[PDB]
């Protein structure tokens, strides 16, 4: 089980794509909902992500079969096309996946910030570091649902360099595209969902709070939370969750004015890894980082909580620590940076301490030794 959240909201979930093509926005949108009575969201929604999680793993196609056997009627729980609860304009996050994910694999995040009012815009990125994605070649293939999909590329180590760069530029501008579509949803601009769904964007409409907005990620995600900043003045914050530091330029660094949180795990980082985090690091900027004890990079995606616990730490999906209890600590250490640097008027100030690492299970900074 995926866990239900910690807030006092409801949560729904929808998919938004627009425009159609490789070059629009695809997103998975977490939301907090008027109602709770709904069908449970789907976690993997269609076979070809199997077979694109099984090519990122190494393994023939065929296996993308049996992991669909295993995990193919797998839900999360949000409720699917719920209503967006009225009354309330949302801050805003936008949601980036790690290299081999896709939009939907992030949902333990979602929900829990969605339960506690945000609205979250998980993005699916076309740079061809999602396992598998899709998109509609033009208007007549969208109107008949006839998907091209676009597979994860494997790089020779010639190409990691630049590639790697391409890639996460491409991240933030699509973390920049999805940004412009929610707002300008939420100014009332009328979008055509490219995908057939009953969820009228509509109710997206002055449901914003406009100012509020930030971006989070995990691992090649992360990176991207930084090129997106210093790309996008609209972002008043990031958080990046265990952050693989290699695909950024050597010019970002100086160029991050927006207070930035790192929250990593223990096993994940190294030393050329901190060392381009401590990069981020001036004077005049906030900064603030945390490492989970007993965690490894897998703690902060779902398939985390898809296995037993001895499976779970075979496969490298686990660690020492409980999953609960890790993604608890992300999550609520989070939302109390979230409060601060978007000042928000809830009770996430509650977990001001966990900023700072005050905890059983956190370490202040890094255990990594760098010079
Ligand atoms: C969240 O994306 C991460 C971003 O960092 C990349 N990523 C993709 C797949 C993966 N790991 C992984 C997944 C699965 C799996 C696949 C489908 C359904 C359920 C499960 C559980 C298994 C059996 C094994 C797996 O890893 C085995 C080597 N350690 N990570
Ligand atoms: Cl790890
Ligand atoms: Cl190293």
């Amino acid at each position: 089980k995926i866990p239900r959240g910690n807030g006092p909201y409801s949560v729904g979930c929808t998919d938004l794509m627009f425009d159609h093509t490789n070059k629009g926005t695809f997103l998975r949108l977490y939301y907090p909902s008027q109602d709770n009575d709904r069908l449970d969201t789907l976690w993997i929604p269609n076979k070809e992500y199997f077979w694109g999680l099984s090519k990122f793993l190494g393994t023939h196609w065929l296996m993308g079969n049996i992991l669909r056997l295993l995990f193919g009627s797998m839900t999360t729980p949000a409720n699917w096309n719920s209503p967006l609860r009225p009354g309330e304009k949302y801050p805003l996050v936008v949601f980036s996946h790690g290299l081999g994910a896709f939009r939907t694999l992030y949902s333990a995040i979602g929900i829990d910030l969605a339960s506690h009012g945000f609205i979250v815009a998980a993005v699916e990125h076309r740079d061809r570091s999602a396992s598998a994605t899709y998109y509609f070649k033009d208007q007549s293939a969208a109107e008949i649902g006839d998907k091209s999909w676009l597979y994860l590329r494997t790089l020779k180590q010639e190409e990691e360099t630049h590639i790697r760069n391409e890639q996460v530029r491409q991240r933030a501008k699509e973390c920049s595209q999805a940004l412009s579509l929610i707002l300008d949803i939420d100014h009332g601009k009328p979008v055509k969902n490219a995908l057939d769904l009953k969820f009228d964007m509509e109710q997206l409409k002055d449901s914003i709070d406009r100012e509020k907005i930030a971006v989070i990620g995990h691992s090649f995600g992360g990176a991207t939370v930084i090129q997106t900043l210093s790309e996008d003045q609209r972002f008043r914050c990031g958080i990046a969750l265990d952050a693989w530091m290699f695909p950024l330029g050597d010019e970002v660094y100086s160029r991050i004015p927006q207070p930035l949180f790192f929250i990593n795990s223990e096993y994940f980082q190294y030393p050329a890894n901190i060392i381009k985090m401590k990069k981020c690091y001036s004077p005049d900027k906030e900064r603030k980082m945390i490492t989970i004890r007993g965690s490894v990079h897998q703690n902060f995606a779902d398939f985390t909580f898809a296995t037993g616990k001895i499976i779970g730490h075979m496969l490298k999906l686990k660690g020492d620590i409980d999953s609960n209890v890790a993604i608890d600590l992300s999550n609520k250490a989070s939302l109390a940076f979230l409060q601060k640097h978007l000042g928000l008027h809830k009770d996430f100030d509650q977990w001001d301490c966990l900023i700072e690492g005050d905890d059983e299970n956190l370490i202040p900074g890094t255990n990594i030794n760098t010079t």
